[PDB]
């Protein structure tokens, strides 16, 4: 049981993020902005919110649901296996980052067009579910629709 989120400044940049050289799995990996596990008794929502604000420091706008449907596994460098029922979602951010860096190495806000363009030629530079989540049709529609300019 899990959650993804793709997020998205009011300019319609995307945020990259680079998990720290600690975390058990993925360590050191390029991915989408968060990702983590509900609490018991809380909304997938509610997690989207709570994990942005423990990991990047920031506030942002409803999360939209955009793959609801993503369940993968994936193993991980050194064999760690992960198989997990992972809805996706995408949000603004409404304020400043303030980076945790227990949790983010490094971070990038960029163009959508060129990450997808990234993924899709060097998948492996990536995480695999961020590849997973993006190759999505229906989810990288949604994620086009984020990069309009919001005033
Ligand atoms: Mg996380």
């Amino acid at each position: 049981l899990a959650f993804s989120s793709w997020l998205f400044n009011a300019k319609g940049q995307l945020l990259v993020t680079r998990r720290a050289l600690s975390k058990k799995a993925w360590p050191g990996v390029w991915t989408n902005s968060v990702c983590g596990h509900p609490q018991l008794g809380e909304s997938n929502e509610d997690a989207v919110i709570r994990r942005c604000r423990y990991e990047l420091g920031v506030e942002i706008t409803p999360p939209e649901s955009i793959y609801p449907d993503f369940r993968a596994r994936a193993t991980d460098p050194s064999g760690i296996v992960e198989n997990e029922v992972c809805p996706v979602f995408a949000a603004r951010t409404t304020s400043a980052l303030q980076i945790n860096d227990d949790e983010v190495m490094d971070y990038q806000w960029c163009d959508l067009a060129d990450v997808l363009h990234g993924i899709d030629a060097t998948p492996w530079a990536f995480s695999p579910w961020m590849v997973m989540q993006a190759t999505n049709r229906e989810a990288r529609k949604r994620l086009s629709a984020f990069t309009q300019l919001k005033l």
